[PDB]
């Protein structure tokens, strides 16, 4: 699509992961994305504006153009490569495969540049192509998808996160904050044997006891925003109440483990169905950011089991 | 009231619990309340229209009209009779016992029709007059009321909850969730001994430790929204910060205990007081959506203690 | 500053603390600051129309003009001086050092005639001039400031903690709820041996098992409403997602320890930034209108440790 | 018996409760039984020569013969009437009636002469005579009592317990710490209406959570010492593992809520089955101990629920 | 072996498994083991003597000789093929090797006669060949081994463990309960991807929050009693303090999940290391009898997850 | 004393801190005290023949003569110096004075070449001259002492911990594990401030939720084997029930946190008193042994908070 043209003639003209980089996690390269959703599309920007200092105590550095370099110092350097939709490219709307073919080849470029992807917006279907994208460069390595969403969304044939399960580019599936389950999805999922911890289920077994998953597969991080309470992220289509706080998912995605970030992808984000303040600020869009924030540290302080090293 | 007749000629032309229901609980009927609220009670019409799959794995089914067939495979059949007040039957407003002596008609019929009686709106009056027709029929039952408030609200004389505590129609009373106590308050209280759970207790103690309240006798579920946090549920009067979230509403809900569900009363709701979002859905009707289903899904599951059975 | 001329006037024509209130904790006097914000600050009349009824079962009682009577029964007098900024008075703008003084007068004097001074609204400036005033009537006593926000706000020369860490009238200090803590934060920090508890970590270990605090040296409640997280109290510059709940800050400030309230001050909220009902009232002056009731109260039930007393 | 003649002579010879101790709880006498169990019984005189400080801090103070005075100061007298069985009176074993006649005058009389009784060591047989020795003097009282044992011990109808329940002088009974339950005793559980707490469901729900078990009614503690696991107290017949700490139990102890203590019955040792030191000193013999000093206090701080009281 | 010939004459001398057993987990046959362990084996006997009553609400029911009928009631069958070792058959020790066979041969044909095989005493030589036994009769079945110890015993090439790991019958294993481990231990984990939780992780972590362990494949459970701590189970070669109580194995017992129970080895009991009573009762005897116990019912009660099924 | 003239003979002749130990903790020497109790004393010898593997993942090396070599690789050096009383050097018995100067020699010659001395044994009187000895040597350093016991042990004005605090050589002086205070026990603790964690607030506040006690000043470990419960340790002197596990002390002891560890004492062990195997191995050997063992591996791997750090 000419749509994505100016975007993505900058993405492959991006200067790749350099030597000094060898063998430590990131960098990271953030786009916007926006399938499913409305043209306006503010979550990307606002997160730019938003505050660089983390929980953990580190700090966020972003840069429009490279070359990205390797700090010594808790400076987690971020590649900001723009929104994936040109504004003021025209009327025109991109199709769902547009959007699918364009996620596809920006998320492999940046992949084979070192880069670790992270989609910040549309309907979820940027976690179909992101994976692809990586099992297509890598098809030696295997990837294990840490999904949180109110729904399973695995009940449609055509749903992203079945159609990497019915195509097998997934080892196994944990699927956090489900609240929403049917008699579909109970099927599907027992099917594929995927791992789940629905909210009730979190939530009655203590949040403080969930320390971490686990893992030593290559994760793909899937955020839907559904997952959240609605008091925290009203801006989502069919809100589900008697969901995580901000703070319950900060902690659950503390506890993500594995060797490398394959992809993080932060979506369900509607800014016509948020909560504003009088300012004209959503409340969706400030929790969110920090989420996004978060995740980027998360690429960089990667591991497996919480343990007890050094001297 | 020429209000309600539209309304109570349908609910008296309903057909009975089928002989197939015999020992089971259910089924659940439903109707809408709106005394001391607004003519405008979009409450029931939400919830309706929104998701039928609740938390644990099970699904409602909704008629407008029987007969309530009984299923085999986790389906709960849900009696639709509409709102109370007929729209557009005049520019009348129901009086406080034109409101009374028509929830004390239509949940008599509907218990003795073999129906739970669920009633979605009002200011709560609803709770005096449901479970006074339980107890006109069933003088042989006693009754526990499981009460979900900010405040124990049995300080006024005319007070439902007082009303049914004064001609002592009552076992026992569990108030849980109170912020708000009086001085008149602790005093009703300890005449009556009622049971009570306070934020500040309830949240000391762990939320997680709270598995169960226990009850032989048939429990009548009243909940105001008011227990629930404002950023949760902010469409009530005098609203009280420091509330439950709708998890932790769920979550105590889930840990009723009884023979069977008398009635339930989820009131406090007020279109002119709720937080919208900018798609102009009020988060509070998004809240109690999803705990009336969760109510609905209890009338179904009820029991004694948490065990470990079969094989 | 002729602008807290009517204020003032009011404030040292104050009947002095009763000998009858001799070695009891309190009593309490309430103000309303309003430096960094804008003119119109309804958090002071909001609070003064909310409910008496405490958490705990007490009742706090309110008084335009003294004297303030000694009560034998559960009663909690409270002093309210009115708004510190004289509406009408004209449309001048007080200075940061006009507020300074006019906030070091009036606590001043209240402190040495018994009150407990406690400042409502403003931008936090309240608890350098506050403690400071307390320092100089008081030179032999030591302070401990236990201080609530997302941001540790110490890394500003001009900080109002800061400033008070540089003269060095601060024994300790305890910060609470800190998400977003930058380099020159954790400097200062280290230099003046903060004592902290993020967010993360709170959540992670417990917030049941946070019962107390302990200080044998008199304490200041600095409470900015940026530390409650942005769907309780959205009405602050720069939102910081993943915050205390308001129940939350309610638990933590009950731990509170030490001999007596030196004062308290309560800040950060701004109405042009509150999500507001459709009927036009504040989510924030909701949740702060608790805590304040409660730090009042905690004014009065201050002590060490939490123990087995009494027979 | 001419056993207990020696015994029994000093009981009714001991003056009554003082005039000082009106609305006080206590005082508390002491005398050790000997029913089932070999005839030497070291129980009691080792406890005597135990430390007097116990957990919480207060003093146990030992008298052998009155007047007991009431004390100001954390001091809680105690009154020793020696063992019931007279050593070097006869080669004579008395019966279990014998017994039953002997401890029912024993504690009949320290009853009404204002002393709360605590019986140690026997068979449990104590605590049928002592209950009904309540009865008797206060017919309008209703008694509850806590029981704790491995084993309800009511599927035999000559059982102390269960002959209780058939007479029906019990209001309410709760079993602690079973973990061997039988078809007969489920039975007889659901019967009479039992509460219990099984080890597993204890230990599943976490010990920290058990708080207390409130009670308006007078309350008998029966502690067998087969409910401690045999590593703790292994001086049991038929000993079953996976039983309560000495910790455990003195937690759940002090949770113990009512208005007065009726009676306290510490049993089931045996000094033959005892695991001993290589001097010679029992293991359980130094559990009990402790538990029975815990016991006599409980019996001067007992009340309602668990509150925030006082300034 | 000549000395294992009156037992193994009588073990393929068994009726085989009733077809009205069909499709139910069990039954369970009960042996005894004792290689590495002297002559006089008293754990087995002293479990026929202990009571019947389970901690879950069943009952065991023990058989010398069959045919097992199947119950309808809460009642477990255990068939009772006494020692392995015949005593007074010559005072010839069987060897390694000797021992291995007549356990081979011993568990295969109870296996393949539909019983599930426990094994009781010896060193631990029993779960090499019973989980052997398993796999050449069922080649397809893939096979989980729950291992507790105070060490992960797998540094040894001719350990137990290791070399059902060289040869590669086991498809994962869980090491609970570990608290000495080695330089050598550490490598043969990482190699074989072992999962473990040491005393310190689990202790930390909270008991209270482990509540299953999950698994699909049918789970062999080795319970060396060194896991638990030598205060509760004395009679180790090299007993390690700081390590489980009786109740703490209980309560991880009762989180193993799979499809069925292949096979049970409790083990490492030596009498001339116990703690004895005054009446030479056995302290570790005590313990493990009770574990036998309920790990007999789990072999009846084993599934997948922790549920909420039926109505 | 000529009872230590071997011992202190090679002490003072034992090969300094070597250059390659700069920054790093450690190492560790180690010898036996014994004052207070009999001649005969195993502890030492028994803790030399036990594993060397440590709960977290270390390696205890031992030598008898030096040069302590610093490895790279999880290695911990230990320096035995044996037994301070020279078995077979007379039938005479060191007075307290003559065992508080061979202490406080030693340890001194030990502190001042680089070793952190741990005393093993004793009546805990090796507490008293080992700190003196490290504050004689380092006058500007500060002592913070963490103590583990059933009782303060402060009320007796020679008691050793008392007259540390007499002299005035203690910061600070936190109490864990107490269960037996007596009147002048909380009189002494007041004047000095002491921090202190009784039995029944460590385990109604959970043991899990605490994590750490936090100190910037070097920390003395002062272990009396009293803290633990006599099923544990019965090897003490006035055995209090009700005590904690040895994993629980382990737990609390690896919250300890500092700059370095300026010594160790583990004492009140008396082998006279101790429950014994048939094997005639002693229980609280076993305990202590373990416990000793964690503790020289605290020496190596304090800090300061419990942090997320590295990359």
């Amino acid at each position: 699509s000419h749509m994505f043209s100016k975007f993505l003639m900058n993405v492959k003209g991006v200067t790749p992961r350099g030597s000094d980089w060898a063998n430590r996690l990131g960098p990271v390269a953030l786009f916007g994305y926006g399938a499913g959703m409305p043209r306006r599309a503010p979550l990307l920007d606002f997160f730019l504006q938003s505050p660089r200092d983390c929980d953990h105590y580190a700090e966020l550095t972003i840069h429009d153009k490279g070359p990205i370099e390797c700090p010594p110092v808790m400076f987690m350097p971020v590649l900001n490569c723009g929104q994936m939709l040109d504004e003021a490219a025209g009327t025109e709307t991109p199709t769902s495969d547009e959007w699918y073919l364009g996620s596809l080849e920006a998320s492999t470029e940046l992949l084979e540049k070192g880069y670790v992807p992270v989609s910040v917006g549309g309907d979820g279907s940027a976690t179909l192509s992101m994976v692809e994208a990586y099992k297509r460069l890598f098809p030696s390595d295997d990837i294990v998808i840490v999904h949180f969403s109110a729904r399973p969304s695995v009940s449609d044939p055509r749903s992203p996160l079945r159609v990497l399960l019915d195509k097998g580019l997934l080892k196994g599936v944990v699927s956090v904050g489900n609240r929403q389950v049917s008699s579909e999805d109970r099927k599907v999922r027992k099917l594929h044997k995927m791992f789940y911890m629905d909210m009730h289920a979190i939530y009655s077994k203590g949040l403080f006891c969930i320390r971490d998953i686990r893992n030593d597969y290559p994760v793909f991080i899937s955020i839907d925003a559904s997952v959240l309470d609605p008091a925290f992220a009203p801006a989502v289509d069919s809100p589900v109440a008697g969901g995580l706080s901000t703070r319950d998912l900060l902690h659950i995605m503390n506890g993500i483990r594995g060797p490398k970030v394959v992809g993080i992808d932060v979506y369900g984000y509607n800014p016509d169905l948020d909560v504003y303040r009088k300012d004209n600020v959503g409340l969706t869009a400030i929790a969110l950011s920090k989420i996004i924030k978060e995740g980027i540290l998360k690429a960089y302080s990667i591991s497996t089991h919480t343990e007890e090293e050094g001297m």
